């Protein structure tokens, strides 16, 4: 019935239409709430397959590296971002971790409902982000600027500083505190 699992699940979408399944999943998932939530394909977005930012909420999915996927990496990946938009609008995001229980209570419910496997972790290019694992985030406005939405990511743990030749205008355009948020 709200079951999303067929034979095309596996299967490329020639066409997804982000806006319909952004209005279906919010009557389906959320009780209506995230009704003021902004959903976007980004285009140049390689760091992240899907990301959040927050004032209003924004959710942003990568054009490159979910348009040639199975359907239920789009789903699974939007779906995610949804909760923790959710859990933002519902002012219920105060978990010490990005993936509390908060976030694995609706994981759970709507996997239930829908036979689907939206997970705390990322399940495609498996390599490329095994290596690529120590994440920081701006907690400042360039989270909202493409195509990186604060985000850094290195193969290495070494925080950003006056060192990268992108840092002076960030201080300046920006000026936010980096967040070490993977590892
Ligand atoms: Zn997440
Ligand atoms: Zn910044």
């Amino acid at each position: 019935s709200l079951s999303l699992v067929d034979a095309s699940w596996e299967l490329v979408d020639p066409t997804p239409d982000l806006q319909a399944l952004f209005v279906q999943f919010n009557d389906q998932f959320f009780w209506g709430q995230l009704e003021a939530v902004e959903v976007k394909w980004s285009v140049r977005m390689t760091l992240c397959a899907g990301i959040c930012s927050y004032e209003m909420c924004s959710i942003r999915l990568s054009e490159p590296l979910l348009k040639l996927r199975p359907r239920k990496d789009l789903v699974e990946t939007l779906l995610h971002e949804m909760i923790h938009a959710y859990l933002f609008v519902t002012n219920n995001d105060k978990d010490r971790e990005g993936h509390g229980p908060e976030f694995c209570k609706h994981m759970h419910r709507i996997n239930s409902l829908t036979g689907a496997n939206i997970t705390v972790y990322h399940t495609f290019h498996d390599e490329v982000d095994e290596y690529r694992r120590h994440w920081w985030r701006c907690n400042g406005p360039c989270q909202h600027r493409p195509p990186y939405y604060g985000y850094v990511k290195r193969a290495t743990n070494r925080e950003p500083s006056a060192h990268d030749y992108w840092w002076a205008e960030h201080q300046k355009t920006c000026g936010g505190t980096y967040i070490k948020i993977k590892e």
